[PDB]
């Protein structure tokens, strides 16, 4: 163990990236969440439910990237800076699980955050996403920890990231998008720079192993899009929104696939998605 | 893996630090450091060495604290907020780290700092130190851990941390002492709450082992003070600051041992400290 010089930098993206996520730094604290009560008030009881239920799974996300995925990422960091930089992401990670439960206190009543929660533990598509990036995070392989990561920072956050972009786009629960936002920001940059070290990395493999990688990378993507679809159909049932829902899907696997250097899966017509949410998400 | 609940606390001492610390985040870059240039021209070459060395030790802990020391932590969490808090104590020792290289950035030549790197790499004493706490952080004994960990928060810093603000109280490097007292009030509560934490521990192990758990600290905390002299004398030595920096070593070991629950172990003879630096320190 050595003292870490930070003016002997071996790659600039490590630099790069602890500037920018150390100067994005938020606390829910810092936005007037209780301004969202009103708006809260006009929804319908099934649509409360429904965030409740999305807000649950995000959290979940985020505790598993704060106490597993981060985490397990650093032995294979390739520069101090790096390690670094992860101790950064994972901390942010528990900043954003403690979000929504600032969200939930502000805006929700206990019985029926309680019931979320509950209903998050028995959700068969949510606990198998879940499972099947802790395996890999758990496993020796630290390409394939790196892909996943990108998968669920680019992907697996979107199916509930979706529904306060809508609200939003509606003029409702505004200030819980600005904060949804706030989040985004920080995904968007742990997934470019995950995926930039899962680049870095696989300039030093065989040609055979980066052809395993990139089928490896497809299957799995596919796996979950397909478990991601059945998630989205149990959550957004009583709404007419699932179509929406899945088209963002498609839109951000192609992004998750692009921050990893690989080509595009869904074509243009299945990631069409609402001006409003994009405009909504800016 | 669940999802975590802020509003399930177990341990409101957990919220209580989550938010004392977050509420402190700082980086080195909102200090005007390069203000410090002037001061940094009338202080001798002997003093500008002993300056680099100094941080150059710093940093070395702060890295270890980061890397090793706070993660360790983690697998003996009693909630899942205590691991969150773990999670920012490990990210705010890599701020720590990260702005010792700030300083050597904006008042340093680089190859004396390259020359303060290679002496701490070499330095017997702090190499000892940073073995000594490695050691327990790498074994099997949570409590052990612990009791290194407030050493390492309470107590190691401290010859380090004198020399900025003696130079403070003589109206020099003030925006550097500034950045060390932001430092100072993350490590504080760092050594309040792990000790904290420790003696929660406690409550459920044997009369026994609590006998043994405190010789042990009362040991260790000897062994490291010895140490810690040498290493005072081969810093100082072209100084006369030797006897000041080692009252403040006493002063701050009481600190450490009343963070675990013990009582003081330096009679007030020996941790007198000079009016100016208790100043420069609030
Ligand atoms: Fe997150
Ligand atoms: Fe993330
Ligand atoms: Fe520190
Ligand atoms: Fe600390």
């Amino acid at each position: 163990i050595s003292a870490i010089n930070w003016n002997k930098i071996s790659d600039d993206k490590d630099l790069e990236v602890w500037n920018r996520l150390t100067s994005n730094f938020w606390l829910p604290e810092k936005v007037p969440l209780s301004n969202d009560i009103p708006a809260w008030q006009t929804l319908t009881v099934v649509e409360q439910q429904l965030t409740m239920r999305v807000f649950t799974g995000l959290t979940l996300l985020d505790t598993l990237q704060n106490v597993i995925g981060a985490p397990s990422l650093m032995p294979d960091a390739l520069t101090p800076h790096e390690e670094a930089v992860l101790s950064n992401i994972s901390f942010m990670e528990a900043v954003h699980a403690r979000s929504y439960s600032s969200i939930f206190s502000t805006l929700c009543q206990t019985k029926d955050v309680d019931a979320a929660y509950a209903w998050s533990e028995e959700n068969a598509p949510l606990q198998r996403k879940a499972q099947i990036i802790q395996q890999h995070y758990r496993g020796d392989d630290p390409l394939k920890k790196k892909i996943a990561s990108v998968f669920l920072e680019s992907f697996l956050f979107y199916s509930g990231f979706w529904l306060p972009m809508y609200f939003s786009s509606r003029g409702k629960l505004t200030n819980t998008a600005d904060l949804i936002r706030l989040i985004i920001r920080d995904e968007a940059v742990h997934g470019y720079y995950i995926g930039y070290k899962y680049q870095k990395n696989m300039e030093k493999i065989s040609l055979g192993q980066r052809e395993e990688l990139k089928s490896f990378a497809f299957d799995l993507l596919l796996e979950l899009y397909d478990n991601e679809l059945q998630y989205t159909d149990e959550l957004y049932a009583e709404t007419p929104w699932a179509d929406d829902v899945k088209a963002f899907l498609c839109y951000n696997a192609n992004k998750a696939l692009m921050n990893l250097g690989y080509e595009p899966l869904f074509p243009a017509e299945m990631a069409e998605v609402n001006p409003a949410i994009l405009a909504a998400l800016s």
